[PDB]
C-alpha cells in the first residue's frame, strides 16, 4: 500500500502568509491509487495533503525532495505517474522521510536569513506563528488542544520570506494542551541527503583502537552469532554475545561446540555453565541480572536482535551503551537482520499463500483447508492465549495432534519429533527453537499502548493491532530454513517497523524497580544511553516523565512485590503498588479481576472508594483523588509530554 | 451510500451455542459495493456483519427480514444482487431498521420457550451470557469496558435453544464499564410485520372528541403554518402555533392578516401583541417565557417545525405534551415536512450541482467561480462565523457585494432585493426568510457532543461535521422557492435525520435553570413528556444523570448569569456557574478564551489552580478536584448511563 497525495495546502508569498486547502482526492480514489501505486493526478503545489488509508497528513516538497514523517509513512512507496516510487531517503532516527519529487513538483527552498519568528501551516491551510526556541523547537503564540494540530505532521515550518525552516513533527502539551512544537529542521534533511547509502554493514566491525559502537546487519544464518563471535575469538578477544531467547541461548552451547568448537559460558535465569571460555553467551535478562556490564571482563559485545523491542532487551542494550566503554570493551556490536526502515521481501525458498474461505477451520474470517495441517510439523501463531486454546481444541476434536503454547506452559508441551500443528502466541520466540514444514500467520499482535487520560492520572491500553514488519518477518522464519516452506496468511499488509510506544518506558522503569534493583534515575541513565544512539528502534523520549513518577511509588510492600512477579503479570511493580497502597486503607482494588488476586485473600475486610494510582484495566469500584500518592501522579501529569502529530 | 455486507458470523447448530466469523469482503470491495448499491455475493447465514463507508456493525435475520440499528443504518439501502434494496421498516423510536432479506439468507426464528438466560453475539463472534432483567433490558454475568461491544450493534440475543430473542442497540454503563444490555425485543418485530409499511400523515387532522397528539409530514409551503390553522380557525376553535424562529413567527401574523383574514396574537420577546384573534403566532421560547399552557385557552397546538432538535424547541413540545390535555386541549399537531428517518430527495425546483476544483474562489476544499454568483442573489452556508468573516471578505475584493451573517448581527441584509451574496452560518433561518436564485452549500455544521470523559467529569466537546438531511434540505429549501434555484454542493453525502446527542438535554436543563426558573425536577417531567411521545427525533434517555447535577448545582451568582445569559453563548449556566465557584475561590476561569470574560475584569485578583467541576473548552491553567461540587458531580457520574454500541 503507498501513500497516495489527496489534496494539497496553496500558499501565498505576497503580502502576508496565507493558505488554503484544495481537495482532490476521494476515499475510492484514495484506496484504488493506494492499491495501485499509479497515480496519474499532476502534482502541484509544495504543501501536499497525503493519506495511507488508516492516517493523513501533510508531505512538503524542499530541494527536489518530497519529505514527510517515518512515524506517519513507515517505508511505504509513494503513488506516482508509471507506478509506486520507492523512498529516496529514509532517517527513522530523524523521523524523516522522502520521495523523488514528481514532474509536477514545485518545491520549496531553504531559508538563508536565521529568522525566529515561524509560521507553521497546517492541514487546514491554518498559518499559526511559532516563535523559534530552538534548532529544532517552537513555542505557540498560542497554546492550542493536540487536537487541531494533529493530522498536520509533515506540514512546513516557514521564515517570513515564506521559506523552508523545517517540517512539523510533534507537539508539546501540558494537560493536553499544545504549547511548543517539534521539528525537523531542513539541516538535518541536508544531511540525510548526503549520508553515504547503498551502506553495507554486513561484515564483523574491526575492533577498533579506540571505543566505537558499530552496525551488523546481515541476513538470518549469516553468522552474527556464532560464526562471527569465533572468528572474533580467534583473534584472542573475549566476546559477550547478548540475546532475548532463553531458548537460544541455552542452544548456542551445543552448536558452538560442534560447529566451532567452542565451549561457551552460558547465562540464563533457569542455568549458567561456566566453562571458562572466552566466549558468553547470555541473555538481556540475565546481564542485566548479573549486575550489567563486568570491569575488563570483555573486549566485544554483540547485542544480538537489537532490533527487538521488549523492555528488557532495551534496558539491557541501554546498560551496555552506557558502561561497556567504562568496563573497558572496545567495541560494542548492534546486530539484527531487519534494522529500523525494514520491510519484508520475498524469500526464494519460502511460498507464501493467502488463506482463502474455503477450509474446514475458521482461523479469523478466513478458513484452513485440513489437508493443509494434516500428517507434518505445522505452525500456527494466534494473538492470544484463548484463541490458541480455541484452535488447538478444534483441532484435537478433528483427530489432528494439536498442542497449544504460550507464556506460562512448560516448552515440553510442544513435541520435538513426529507430527503436530502447534498452536501458538510470540512466546514461542523465547521458548521455542525449531523450525517447522508450514506457518500460518493470524497477522496481528496484542501491544501495550499508555493513553495520559487524566482520569485522573494516565492509562496503559491493550489493544490487537495489524504486525508490524519485523513480527511478520520473525513468524515467516519458523519456515524455509534449509527447507521448503510454506507461509500462508490471513492480510498481506504489515506496519512500519523501528518504533515502540512510551509504555515500554514505563515497562523498564517497572523492572528496573521489580527486578533489578535499580533505582528510577539510574535507570534513565540507561534509557537515555540507549535513546542517544542511531541505528536502533526509536520511541518518545519520556523518561523525565516516567522517572518521576515511579520516584514517588516509595515502600511498596515485598509480599505483594513478590506475588506480582510469581505471577508473571505486565507491570509486577505498579500493580504491586497500587496493592499496597489498598491495603494500607482497607480499600478495595481497582477491581476483584485476575490481576489483583494478590489481596484476594483479604476480599472480606476491604472496601470503601479504591484509592486510584492509575488505570491498568476496567475499574469496576468507585474511586477516590485524595491519597497522597495519586495527588503526586496527578502533579506529575503537568510535565512536558511530547507527543506525535 | 448503500450497507453492504463484508462478512458474517455463522453459529453452532447444536450443543453450546458457540460462533466463527468468515470475511467476505474487504475495503475496496466494500466501497466499491457501496457506491453501486449493487452485491452480488451470495448471502449465507444469519447475523450479517455490514459496513457504512464510517462504520461497521452487525444486521440479524429474523423471518425473513434483515434487522438492524438506525444509529448504525439510518435509512440507507442494502446493496443486493439486483441493486440496491429498500428499508421495509424504518422504526427510528425503538432504533430498529429492516430490509427484506436477499436470497441466500437464512432466519433466525423467535424464541418460544420464555428462558431467561440469554446469549449475544458480538462482531468477534464471541458469545457472552446475559441473564434477562426486562423485556428489553440484560445482566452481563460478567461487566466488561465498553469498547468490547461496540460495533455489535445489530446483533441478537439467543435463547439457549438458539431462538431469537431481541436485538442488541446499546450498553448500560457504570464509569465505562457496560453492566448490562439494551435491545429491541422480538415481539415488536413481529408487531412491525403484522402492521403497514404505509401511514398517512400527510393531511390535518379532524379535532377529536378528546385530547390527541397527532403527526402532520405535508410538504413547504403547504399552508401547515398558514393555511392549516386558518382552517381550524375558520370552523370555530382557538389554536395556537408555535415556531423555532422569531423572524418566521413575525411574518406569518403579518401574513394571516393580510392573505387569510385576520390579525392574530403575536408573542415573541421582541414583539407581543394581544388582538382578540383565535390564533396566536409564538416562538417556543415565549411560550416557555409566558409559562406553558394557560387553562383553557386553546382547542388545538400546533408544534410547526418538530423536527428541530434544539434545546429551546425540544424543551418546548415536552411542556406542549405534558401540559395540553390539563390546560383543555383536545390536539395537538407535530408538524414538519421532514420527520425522523427523512430522507432529502429531488426538488422539481432546484438544479443542483456538485463543486469542483476549477474555480476562483477556493470553497471548503472545492471553488465556487464567482460567474455563479456575478449577478443576482445568492446564499452561502459557511459552517462558521469566521468563515464568513472571511469569504465576505475575499468575495468583496473581487469587487462582489457580500454581507456575512450570524449570531449577534442585526438582519443587516438587503432584502431590497439588490444584487448580494449573504454568506451565513445557520442563524439564517432564525433571522432571516428570503429565498434566492442560487444555494452554496459547504454541507458541514457545527455540533456539541457530550463525552463522559472522568478527567474529573464530563466534557462537552464542539466539532464540525457532514451535515444530515434535514440540514441538506433547510439550507437547499432557501432557493427554489416557486421559481427556478440552483443548489450548489461540495459534498453528495447526508447523515440520517431525527436523533440527537444527550450535550442537548444538557441544554435544555440549562435553559430551565437559567432562562425559565424550572427546577431540574420540573425539567425532567417537560423533558419526559418528550422522550416518551413517538414520531420525535430521539435521544439516549439521560435524563436522571443531568438533573442529578443541575440539582447540585445552587447558589449561582445572580450577576455572571445574567451577563451569560445576554451574551447568548451556549451553556449560560455552566459557564456562569463555574465562573461563580472560581470568583468566590478568588481562582482564575480555566482559561482566558472569550467563554470566560465576566471574569476578565477580575483577572488582576485572580490566583491559583482552577477548581475545576466540567470542560468545556481548553482548560489552561493548574486545576484542583476539592471543590465540593467537583466532588458532587463527580460522584453523580457514577448512575447508569445507556450509550450506544
Ligand atoms: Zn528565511
Ligand atoms: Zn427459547
Amino acid at each position: 500500500g503507498s501513500v497516495v497525495i489527496v489534496g494539497r495546502i496553496i500558499l501565498s508569498g505576497s503580502g502576508s502568509i496565507t493558505a488554503y486547502s484544495q481537495q482532490t482526492r476521494g476515499l475510492l480514489g484514495c484506496i484504488i491509487t493506494s492499491l495501485t501505486g499509479r497515480d496519474k493526478n499532476q502534482v502541484e503545489g509544495e504543501v501536499q495533503v497525503v493519506s495511507t488509508a488508516t492516517q493523513s497528513f501533510l508531505a512538503t516538497c524542499v530541494n527536489g525532495v518530497c519529505w514527510t514523517v517515518y512515524h506517519g509513512a513507515g517505508s511505504k512507496t509513494l503513488a506516482g505517474p508509471k507506478g509506486p516510487i520507492t523512498q529516496m531517503y529514509t532517517n527513522v532516527d530523524q523521523d524523516l522521510v522522502g520521495w523523488q519529487a514528481p514532474p509536477g513538483a514545485r518545491s520549496l527552498t531553504p531559508c538563508t536569513c536565521g529568522s525566529s519568528d515561524l509560521y507553521l501551516v497546517t492541514r487546514h491551510a491554518d498559518v499559526i506563528p511559532v516563535r523559534r526556541r530552538g534548532d529544532s523547537r517552537g513555542s505557540l503564540l498560542s497554546p492550542r488542544p493536540v487536537s487541531y494540530l494533529k493530522g498536520s505532521s509533515g506540514g512546513p515550518l516557514l521564515c517570513p520570506s515564506g521559506h523552508a525552516v523545517g517540517i512539523f513533527r510533534a507537539a508539546v502539551c501540558t494537560r493536553g494542551v499544545a504549547k511548543a512544537v517539534d521539528f525537523v529542521p531542513v539541516e538535518s534533511m541536508e544531511t540525510t541527503m548526503r549520508s553515504p547509502v547503498f551502506t553495507d554493514n554486513s561484515s564483523p566491525p574491526a575492533v577498533p583502537q579506540s571505543f566505537q559502537v558499530a552496525h551488523l546487519h546481515a541476513p538470518t544464518g549469516s553468522g552474527k552469532s556464532t560464526k562471527v563471535p569465533a572468528a572474533y575469538a580467534a583473534q584472542g578477544y573475549k566476546v559477550l554475545v547478548l540475546n532475548p531467547s532463553v531458548a537460544a541461548t541455552l542452544g548456542f552451547g551445543a552448536y558452538m561446540s560442534k560447529a566451532h568448537g567452542i565451549d561457551p559460558n552460558i547465562r540464563t535465569g533457569v542455568r549458567t555453565i561456566t566453562t571458562g571460555a572466552p566466549v558468553t553467551y547470555s541473555t538481556y535478562g540475565k546481564f542485566l541480572a548479573d549486575g550489567g556490564c563486568s570491569g575488563g571482563a570483555y573486549d566485544i559485545i554483540i547485542c544480538d536482535e537489537c532490533h527487538s523491542t521488549d523492555s528488557t532487551t532495551i534496558l539491557g542494550i541501554g546498560t551496555v551503551l552506557d558502561q561497556a566503554e567504562t568496563a573497558g570493551a572496545r567495541l560494542v556490536v548492534l546486530a539484527t537482520a531487519t534494522p529500523p526502515g525494514s520491510v519484508t521481501v520475498p524469500h526464494p525458498n519460502i511460498e507464501e499463500v493467502a488463506l482463502s474461505n474455503t477450509g474446514e477451520i475458521p482461523f479469523y474470517g478466513k478458513a484452513i483447508p485440513i489437508e493443509a495441517i494434516r500428517g507434518g510439523r505445522h505452525l500456527i501463531f494466534c494473538h492470544s492465549k484463548k484463541k490458541c486454546d480455541e484452535l488447538a481444541a478444534k483441532l484435537s476434536g478433528l483427530g489432528i495432534n494439536a498442542v497449544a503454547y504460550y507464556r506460562g506452559l512448560d516448552v515440553s508441551v510442544i513435541p520435538t519429533i513426529g507430527d503436530v500443528v502447534v498452536v501458538a502466541t510470540d512466546a514461542l520466540m523465547t521458548g521455542y527453537t525449531g523450525d517447522f514444514d508450514s506457518v500460518i500467520d493470524c497477522n496481528t499482535c496484542v501491544t501495550q499502548t499508555v493513553d495520559f487520560s487524566l482520569d485522573p492520572t494516565f492509562t496503559i491500553e491493550t489493544t490487537t493491532v495489524p504486525q508490524d514488519a519485523v513480527s511478520r518477518s520473525q513468524r515467516r522464519g519458523r519456515t524455509g530454513r534449509g527447507r521448503r516452506g510454506i507461509y500462508r496468511f490471513v492480510t498481506p499488509g504489515e506496519r512500519p517497523s523501528g518504533m515502540f510506544d512510551s509504555s515500554v518506558l514505563c515497562e523498564c522503569y517497572d523492572a528496573g524497580c521489580a527486578w533489578y534493583e535499580l533505582t528510577p534515575a539510574e535507570t534513565s541513565v540507561r534509557l537515555r544511553a540507549y535513546l542517544n544512539t542511531p541505528g536502533l528502534p526509536v520511541c518518545q523520549d519520556h523518561l523525565e516523565f516516567w522517572e518521576s513518577v515511579f520516584t514517588g511509588l516509595t515502600h511498596i510492600d515485598a509480599h505483594f512485590l513478590s506475588q506480582t512477579k510469581q505471577a508473571g503479570d505486565n507491570f509486577p511493580y505498579l500493580v504491586a503498588y497500587q496493592a499496597t497502597v489498598c491495603a494500607r486503607a482497607q480499600a478495595p482494588p481497582p477491581s476483584w479481576d485476575q490481576m489483583w488476586k494478590c489481596l484476594i485473600r483479604l476480599k472480606p475486610t476491604l472496601h470503601g472508594p479504591t484509592p486510584l494510582l492509575y488505570r491498568l484495566g476496567a475499574v469496576q469500584n468507585e474511586v477516590t483523588l485524595t491519597h497522597p500518592i495519586t495527588k503526586y501522579i496527578m502533579a506529575c501529569m503537568s510535565a512536558d509530554l511530547e507527543v506525535v502529530t
